[PDB]
């Protein structure tokens, strides 16, 4: 896509040679905004191929307050494994900060129906906010949340969301972290009866390892394709109903996949 | 200041008509972004003459890990004055979060030393974060965080900084909170022996409460001047033991005035 290609030409452009703990070393710079328009078209690259299976699982657990890889490999998502435990935990991340963050006096709150709630009676707070930053926490985790913190807006009947990434792998990640959230405004969206709004990326530290110049060089000699559109198949009567076949995605072809190894 | 002014200008432009929680009503927009490098100069607002004693206190009050408006009245700043309660207490707000984050456990997380420590044994770290979002005591605040969320970033020797702001007013609360960032800044740039970076500012709901309409129409009809140089007259032994009396600013020939109400 356009501005995903722009960054990525910034990052080599303007990024500065840095050392990080995964030991790679990476191209970057810190802090960068760019819009989706979802009414464009549904958010998913075009310049190398990728693959809606392990996004729209991973979404799926996160929803379900999951953090236990299994649900990942009953669906033969793997993007995880490099980072859970013998037992396939990974600790108090994602899944369970949205659906049960800990208050310091015994309760847990459930963020994304606190979310749906504000939707739904007062659209107009400035307040609608999910978090997945828990301080108290963080020591228990496998690995610190990538994407932080999210905010929704609604305006004309629309709906609209900024993530806040504090840390961003532009090569692999991204691509990845884009689709998820897009996705997400599409649910929402649907559970409140309203249209789906832009989607805002705004990021800490967004780099390119070392070990993807190759990829990033090839994946820029390329012209980006038409954005997919996004089909959904049923209106669930929550957010948490949603099924793996309630999606279809049209119109996608795509580059070529480029291979690129993770880090550590 | 010309980034400032091009904000106040694009609200007008693009702004949203809200009904306001305040019920005074805004014009709003979603997702802005503004980058401030501090080796041009401190980015105090010259459009309008800012009161920098009361931005000094309220940084110094938060460090000290303070929610209590006692000290600031001994200090004659009478900001938070209308939110504190019979006692002159806020409710966790702030300094308490960047001090003193309670874990579910019982103990207490101290961000700002964290901070420090990182940035010292650690600048390349991805992860050098504050959060005051703390979702298990939002109930228990007399305001909810507008400044949530920032993050530190070392790259040539330089120290940078980006703020999350989920709910601005343009007019009134934005120019505090950028001194209020830049000054922590050569803050922390000082006791790391570190260059000053750049300020990145993103903002989720950005607004014009609709009585600002003159005073901002007004504002939008001068001229930018050229920014003050912040001084620190000496070191303390930690970034817990400045003053008043230790920040000293030249160059500052701001335009007139401009008085408006706050909204409740
Ligand atoms: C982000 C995120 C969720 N996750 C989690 C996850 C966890 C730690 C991370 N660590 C690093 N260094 N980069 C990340 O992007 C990253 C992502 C993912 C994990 C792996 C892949 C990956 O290997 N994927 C594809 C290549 C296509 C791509 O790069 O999309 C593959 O099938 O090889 C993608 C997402
Ligand atoms: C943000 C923030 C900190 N705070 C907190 C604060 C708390 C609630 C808020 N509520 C609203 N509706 N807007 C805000 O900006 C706001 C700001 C401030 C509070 C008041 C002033 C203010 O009235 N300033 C005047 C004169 C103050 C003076 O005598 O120095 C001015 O034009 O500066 C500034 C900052
Ligand atoms: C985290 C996971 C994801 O959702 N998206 C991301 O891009 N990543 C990346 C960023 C970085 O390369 C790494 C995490 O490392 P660190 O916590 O910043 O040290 O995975
Ligand atoms: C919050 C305090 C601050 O430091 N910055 C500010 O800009 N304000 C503002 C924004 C908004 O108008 C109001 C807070 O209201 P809400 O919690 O966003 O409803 O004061």
């Amino acid at each position: 896509m356009k501005q995903y290609l722009e960054l990525m030409q910034k990052v080599l452009d303007e990024g500065t040679q840095k050392n990080d703990r995964t030991g790679t070393g990476t191209l970057s710079i810190f802090g960068h905004q760019m819009r989706f328009n979802l009414q464009d078209g549904f958010p998913l690259v075009t310049t190398k191929r990728c693959h809606l299976r392990s996004i729209i699982h991973e979404l799926l657990w996160f929803l379900q307050g999951d953090t236990n890889i299994a649900y990942l490999h009953e669906n033969n998502v793997t993007i995880w494994d490099e980072w859970a435990d013998e037992n396939g935990d990974l600790g108090p991340v994602y899944g369970k900060q949205w659906r049960a963050w800990p208050t310091p006096d015994g309760r847990h709150i459930d963020q994304i129906t606190t979310v749906l709630n504000q939707l739904k009676n007062d659209p107009d707070s400035r307040r609608i906010i999910v978090s997945a930053w828990n301080v108290g926490e963080l020591d228990k985790m496998a690995l610190a949340p990538c994407h932080a913190f999210f905010q929704f807006y609604v305006a004309d009947g629309k709906l609209s969301c900024q993530l806040y990434q504090r840390s961003c792998d532009v090569f692999l990640g991204l691509p990845f972290n884009i689709a998820s959230y897009a996705l997400l405004v599409h649910m929402m969206a649907q559970q409140c009866d309203l249209e789906v709004g832009d989607f805002v990326w705004t990021g800490g530290d967004t780099h390119l390892y070392s070990n993807h110049m190759d990829q990033t060089h090839l994946q820029l000699s390329r012209e980006p394709r038409p954005l997919p559109k996004l089909i959904i198949k049923r209106a669930p009567e929550s957010i948490f109903d949603y099924r793996f076949e309630d999606f279809e995605i049209e119109g996608y072809d795509p580059h070529p996949g480029i291979k690129a190894p993770v880090a550590i």
